[PDB]
């Protein structure tokens, strides 16, 4: 069957091809996008798979070397298939061919580099250990990349039952920890320390006397209703000779309280009003009591509030933001496990705020060091405890405490409301991502929208393989043709790399676009244009007719107006002799050296 | 004032409230029923709000919203300004913007009719004050024409539920799903408290979930991991150990039982996990006694079985396995049901799930039955409430308890066949999305739910759930006012691919984009120095037959007329084989300065 089936896929594990067709291999540190999903004992998993392959959920994952070798094979099949057309068309697929050869040569080189790294430059067993080590460690080359990153940072926290086997040793945020159960003879329970942030959060939120902490979280509507009702008494009524005036005071107070509470989340609500119905009708006694017949002189202030709200406010208004991880539906903190959970949350917020400041160049301090100290450890725990009882927003309690201390945290200036909302959104997203982690000791957090040495690619947080290779080889194996490739990846728009390679895919779409142009220019019977199209050259100077294949050759040769096309060819003057004779072979059945190009296909 | 600048600023926006222009440039006005996409955000007393605004405008959050009539009149004005601007170029170029002009005029003429139809609907055909009452005299009703559209719909349905504190002012009167309700507080002298009926689904759910003796119902929801742990641990005892002769054999049974249980439970969500194995770590190393105890040093003789389990899981399973589904609305973090209000909340969820299952069957033509009628009846009301109660105390998934109860009674619910697992998961996903959308409603009495992915007379547009204004107009005027040129517009919208209408109008937008592309072609064809192509391009026509040079404006006329190539261009235009007299003459007026009748076209601009 005379069809070329192109095999080069548009996606391969660990491989990013940039717009300039430079091939980059991304060494993975841990799995994830911005926050790492692997930690503690499993930190090494990605690296194990990269260097050695592995079995995940009884489905085999192959090494980078295996996968790159397979991609090489496919490129060679593609190249050999293109070359088979050269006896028919000397210029067949010239751009696609060169781009494929360019990638093949780079990939071979990367295969060589991985090989020499494992064979020659692992005398300390730093990579081998991934495979033999009881609980493996990050190779030092990766530890150094981490240490020098400007855009990715580990944080270390204090869960009650801490795991000794943390694997990120340069965290930005770091707090005191219990003695892991694994550093006790029987390995069963941690040995608690009685100082620092972790302890103060746990001991305060669920105390040794077992007194629960109530969580009194109110929806917006409930929060506004009750607040307003607080300045009233159970016996209060909208009755009397002062009823209209009392209804007015209620309307105004409820309006003030609804607005004030709405405005913090969206100041569009600054202009919301409760004095009137959508249809313009005035919210007064006669309307609600004698016309709508909903409340009366004997109604409670709460039932007047309900009625005011239902008659004047749009349902849109009551739609909640996303929830804070701090409020997950629980009525109370009623067990050491609940307290530990919430302690971790607080700590993780403070770690996100620390990352935020570090990555935006506002501070290099370790916020943990400060919050572990007294009275801060204690004060922050009490204000958070009080927050849950008020049903208040937890994040601003942390931000106000940071801001009342900004200089001591290394910050020239307090955090603005806008910077606060950005931290909250990262914290919320990142936390929701890792909240079913079996261990909260540690996370690595990367921002691929900033300049640096760490990247996001195919669900892995990664660095450039060449960064790693150079560090681990100490400069002793120069990179030849790949010496500028690491620098080239920095020059891209973003550290967030696309999961597929568009430059590979476009090498197929261009062959499809060429077919469309040809089918159109023939259906439109404009033969001079067809010839100009074919002879028109791409940026590299290659003629479009390079992209002929069985289908396009047959459309042209057997078309209606081929005689018309052939007249133009002979009588053209501007088309060089090379290409007249070339097109004539290809498109004229009468040509001595006429032959059929193969069909071409691929997987989309 | 004479800071006049020779530039046409097009005013027609690409978006206008209530207005959808289809790919054939037919204008459609969408009459809104309630706000929302699939599930209506308005209900009970506020049901009429969209209609209030459509016909009369209204003030919301102290921002004015204008009537359809006002907004279409403004759009008409903008269209006329664009038409007059285009026309002013005609003395310079007879064919200036011929396609855009025509498209704009077409839209204008249709928009004027719709403006006329609304006016006449209000002046002539509101004798019973059906539209008027939106503005007046009590909590307004949907107008009868909208109710009939609702009654007729194949793709949208109201559902009516039983909250403890019910609001009598429901406003959807043909619900698919409907259950018995308390006597609203508003049907009592003092207006303060409902009168509870003590029969039906609602009652049984509330009374069962938090009983009159005030005993809490524990909600024992576990993580997948905790659920697997505790289960496996149930087959064990506090003093069971992995020692000491037979340790290796006992370790192996734990692995198997843990593996079977992890798999049994994961497979229910993704059968890619059928082949998961706890038998070796990622690097192929065997999970045995010597490895966890002597080498890694993580557990020993005396460790509890629960700690062996932790260690097995931690050494074998990837963090991804533990990533839970989005939650069910049923499990919202609470440890128990411990107040009438908690029970009322959960009762409404159960009810709303059953209403979705009902909508799904109706929508896919599997049943016309009212599921509420069946679930209000004993023993069904009681039994389904008990099974949901047991479910919560087990930490079981609530949705399948409902589906299995439905399937054990499928015939009686008008179903040929039980609901398949796939159909079950489609119901759960709609229920989850829709419930989450309305879960802060002040009233749960009723909701209108539309599926704009199905064939029917209800649509989604601009965050409104809507019907075609012509559907309404025809019904409300009882056929007496012929639609004239719009007589096929309603059918045309049916012929479209989806009832989910795009919020802006691409046909309007593309009328600007085509002037931009024309510019690019021109700037390319000149920089590449290809004179015959440029001429060819200019002289080539769109589908309507209009030549591309209709799209010249100051910028492109000047690019051509003062380019290097111009004498080269002019020469080609004269050797002139292909081009008809009339067009040779135009292009020459337009592009040659020596031409007697040479004049400058205006620049053109628009807001993106
Ligand atoms: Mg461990
Ligand atoms: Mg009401």
């Amino acid at each position: 069957v005379d069809v070329i089936k192109f095999k080069e896929p548009e996606r391969c594990d660990y491989l990013y091809v940039d717009e300039n067709n430079k091939v980059h291999i991304l060494l993975p540190i841990v799995g994830g996008d911005e926050i790492g999903l692997d930690n503690t004992c499993q930190t090494a998993v990605e690296l194990i798979t990269f260097f050695y392959g592995s079995a995940h959920s009884g489905v085999t994952k192959y090494s980078a070397e295996h996968q790159l070798s397979e991609y090489k094979r496919q490129l060679e099949e593609d190249i050999k298939a293109i070359n088979s057309q050269k006896k028919i068309s000397p210029h067949a697929y010239d751009d696609l061919l060169k781009e494929k050869i360019e990638r093949l040569q780079q990939i071979e080189k990367y295969i060589e580099l991985i090989q020499v790294l494992k064979k020659q430059y692992d005398e300390q067993n730093d990579i081998r250990q991934l495979r033999t080590g009881g609980i493996p460690q990050l190779p030092s080359g990766v530890k150094e990349i981490i240490k020098s990153s400007e855009n990715a940072f580990a944080v270390r926290l204090s869960p009650y039952d801490n795991d000794k086997f943390t694997r990120f040793d340069d965290p930005l945020f770091n707090v005191k920890r219990n003695i892991s159960k694994y550093d006790t003879p029987s390995r069963q329970a941690p040995i608690p320390i009685y100082e620092g942030l972790g302890y103060r959060l746990r001991s305060t939120l669920f105390p040794e006397d077992k007194t629960p902490t109530p969580i009194n979280k109110k929806s917006l509507r409930d929060k506004v209703k009750s607040t307003v009702l607080s300045h009233y008494k159970d016996e209060d009524r909208i009755d009397g000779e002062k009823k209209d005036e009392k209804l007015n005071e209620l309307i105004t107070n409820l309006q003030n309280e609804l607005v004030k509470e709405l405005v913090k989340s969206d100041p569009q609500y600054s202009k919301l009003s409760l004095s009137k119905d959508p249809r313009g009708k005035e919210i007064n006694y006669d309307y609600l009591v004698n016309s709508l017949m909903l409340v009366d002189n004997d109604s409670e202030i709460g039932d007047w509030i309900d009625t005011i709200l239902d008659a004047t406010v749009d349902s849109t208004v009551w739609v909640a933001q996303a929830s804070s991880p701090f409020y997950d539906g629980a009525k109370e903190i009623s067990s050491d496990r609940d307290a530990d959970k919430i302690s971790i949350r607080v700590q993780y917020l403070l770690a996100e705020a620390n990352i935020y400041c570090k990555t935006n160049k506002l501070s290099d301090a370790n916020f943990g060091e400060f919050f572990d100290k007294e009275p801060h450890a204690t004060e922050i725990a009490k204000r958070v405890k009080e927050g849950f009882t008020q049903g208040a927003d937890i994040e601003p309690i942390i931000y106000d405490y940071i801001n009342s201390n900004h200089a001591e945290l290394g910050l020239k200036s307090p955090l603005t409301g806008k910077q606060q909302q950005e931290i909250t959104d990262k914290f919320t997203k990142h936390y929701n991502t890792i909240k079913e982690s079996p261990h909260f000791d540690e996370f690595f957090v990367a921002d691929p929208d900033k300049k640096g040495n760490i990247f996001s690619h195919q669900g892995r947080i990664s660095c450039h393989f060449l960064d790693f290779f150079t560090r681990q080889t100490k400069g002793k194996h120069p990179l030849g043709d790949l010496a500028s490739h690491q620098e080239a990846l920095q020059e891209g728009t973003s550290n967030r790399l696309h999961h597929k390679n568009e430059v590979v895919a476009q090498g197929y779409e261009k062959l499809d676009q060429f077919k469309k142009e040809v089918v159109k220019l023939l259906a439109e019977n404009k033969p001079k244009e067809l010839l100009d199209y074919l002879v028109a050259t791409s940026p590299t100077g290659v003629p479009n007719y390079s992209m002929l294949s069985k289908e396009t050759q047959n459309y042209i040769a057997y078309n209606r107006n081929w005689p018309a096309i052939q007249k133009e060819l002979e009588k053209a003057t501007s088309i060089p002799e090379s290409q007249k004779q070339d097109l004539s072979r290809l498109l004229s059945r009468d040509n001595l050296q006429h032959d059929n190009l193969s069909a071409i296909t691929w997987s989309k």
